[PDB]
């Protein structure tokens, strides 16, 4: 209860155990303050170094480049409940060590009593379901296209059409926050007018994740406006906003916090470097975000299905025993009726946000038919019937399977 | 004046020009909003892919893995003066593209009129010189060791000794911000008592970079305390604080903002991925930081001397014509008398912060002798005389060269 643990994959032509203790020392005090190495397991060595290293080559250190999984134990008293310094401690300068040709933070384990000193999701799954009025199926979302460039009026008109098509959730693209084309203030006011009127007429709430990413003081002003205009959700580019900004924003907004992880590829595409999702999502969940992106099965991005599955499962796993702090996973990229089965089987529940672009909007019979094809796919998998069997009963679905 | 430019190195088994336009489209609107590809130059292909990619392997796309340097042009109207969304635009999801097995943002070029809409350094070089009263030589700094674990009283006693040894600048390690061992409030009060008394007696100001890294609201409280206690500088772990937090902090503190870049190795160690320093430091300078770290020549970290030299030169280069917004480069890692010549030759001036740990503290004749050895090295290079010649006149320097 007085420590946390961090697991790494390291690579070095030197002795892995010595290097692990260099890591432990450098990230702490070099009894109350020294981190320790709890586990070392040597893996198959690499024939070539994963990363350049000037210190090692200055000395012509010979291969092979040994690999090991290690666990470090850190005294909590070194950090207290300081989120960005927690990151400086478990990640920080470790990546730069002259001893290593690879270092990746794989996972974190925090005591519940420590986790409690940060922020919990205000809404998470249950709150998002309450706000979208969606009970026993996933929430279906889409993204405003073009990503940026529409006027506020054009965005509002489009949002109206997307609502009428039957989605539960709509988000700004991450490159659209406060563009001159459709400044945040004008965009929120115009869009919410349509969303409110749509709710009135249809009885269906639609959650719009307005991208309020900005300077922190500005973000708070944006979030206040979204709330005043009857919104339920704000989106932020977490990596560029930072833990410091997001934790502060979390304390002052009662809205759903939809975390967009753009930039995470820089932190993770190289398996020998950076941060695996388990660790990444642990740190981000301490800021109190309600949703996290996991990309998608059979997606158009670089991520493997295995990574997407594990990342989704991370979202549903409480950070510590009895915390009840799961977040809603958002699947995206090439999602459509044909990725529903794999998605359902990955999550093992319907507690997910399913983002579909062309899978809805490019349906041959229109966006409404597109939404229906996705809803029909979900009905099928929840009932346990294969999609191509259910399609015999369901024209929108059948047409989608044939077209895509 | 209505655009900015971003240069990348990309790797793909597909057509580089097509991929470049995919990048341009995805990061904009897929006349007023569409980014364009201004330059493509194909380089030598790679025999193996730099990064795994599930989309490409799902399709058994054959090699080779082509490489190209590209330049994108982005319309400013898409972004306006929004720092974290600027990052989402020029970096963001580009790293995840299914088309690529490598993507690195190399550099950025912004118009002066756009740069002006962000934050300038409050102090930069001139202000730091004024606050340390150091005019015609570099400022010499050291780091409080152990990194974390000392009590507030122990830290203050140590800081007193470091002042007496003759340094100009002292910083907390990045893993020490608000530890239970020496909470920020107690540490600032105890340390500044010693620093103020040292100034009184010696006539020498010493700048202490207190690590205030924390939740944004807390950071502002910490910065207010540092100012009230007569401090001149606060340090922040920029990557974990985020652009949103730092830009806001910049507007409310009149202190020197010492940016610690821990975590940047994750963003840069793999040459096929992430962000080169030119681009990184451009984005960070828009938040108004006063100092940036460049690591060190002959250092103990992984970075090459070439990278350190270029990064230092970046710091001194104004972001745009006539901006006069240079920041102070901080050199560190294995720095001592013997790295002074290379450092001077890299910077081509004395406008730098020279951080020395063991190079000062482990001098055989004591820390004061250590500081003197470094000051003597600087005197030598500024006068144009080789260190081993000057050492014949200068015992502290001679002893350092023999010992280290």
């Amino acid at each position: 209860e007085d420590t946390l643990e961090a697991d790494y994959l390291i690579e070095t032509p030197l002795d892995p155990a010595r290097v692990a203790d260099v890591m432990a020392g450098e990230q702490s005090s070099g009894a109350r303050s020294r981190a320790s190495v709890l586990r070392i397991e040597e893996l198959e060595a690499a024939a070539r170094p994963s990363l350049p290293n000037a210190w090692l080559e200055r000395q012509g250190t010979p291969g092979p480049w040994r690999r090991a999984r290690i666990t470090l134990s850190f005294p909590l008293a070194n950090i207290d409940a300081n989120l960005p310094t927690l990151a400086a401690t478990v990640a920080g300068n470790l990546y730069d060590l002259g001893e290593v040709t690879g270092v990746r933070l794989l996972s974190l384990r925090l005591p519940a009593s420590y986790r409690a000193r940060f922020e919990l999701p205000r809404h998470g799954v249950a709150g998002t379901r309450a706000l979208t009025d969606v009970k026993d199926r996933p929430m279906i979302g889409t993204i405003i296209k073009p990503n940026v460039g529409l006027s506020a009026a054009e965005t509002a008109a489009l949002v109206r059409e997307l609502c009428e098509a039957g989605v539960d959730f709509i988000k700004d693209d991450e490159v659209c926050a406060n563009p001159a084309h459709a400044p945040l203030a004008e965009r929120v006011r115009a869009v919410m007018s349509e969303v409110r009127r749509y709710r009135e007429r249809s009885g269906r709430p639609v959650m719009v994740a307005f991208n309020i990413t900005d300077d922190l003081d500005a973000m708070r002003r944006h979030a206040e406006l979204v709330e005043r205009e009857g919104g339920s959700c704000v989106m932020a580019s977490i990596n560029w906003c930072g833990f410091s900004a997001i934790q502060s924003l979390r304390r002052t907004t009662p809205l759903v916090l939809h975390a967009h992880r753009n930039g995470y590829g820089m932190m993770s595409r190289d398996p020998a470097l950076g941060m695996s999702f388990q660790a990444y999502q642990t740190l981000w969940r301490l800021s109190g975000v309600d949703h996290m992106h996991v990309h998608g099965l059979a997606g158009k991005f670089a991520q493997s299905d295995a990574e997407v599955i594990e990342s989704a499962r991370d979202c549903a796993t409480p950070l510590a025993a009895g915390c009840d702090d799961a977040v809603l996973p958002a699947f995206s990229s090439g999602q459509w009726a044909g990725t529903v089965q794999a998605t359902f089987d990955a999550v093992r529940s319907t507690d997910l946000l399913f983002m579909s672009g062309g899978g809805i909007l490019a349906h041959p019979d229109g966006p409404a038919a597109g939404v229906t094809s996705v809803r029909q796919a979900w009905a099928a998998v929840q009932a346990g019937t294969p999609l191509p069997v259910y399609a015999e009963h369901m024209p929108e679905l059948r047409r989608a399977l044939a077209f895509f």
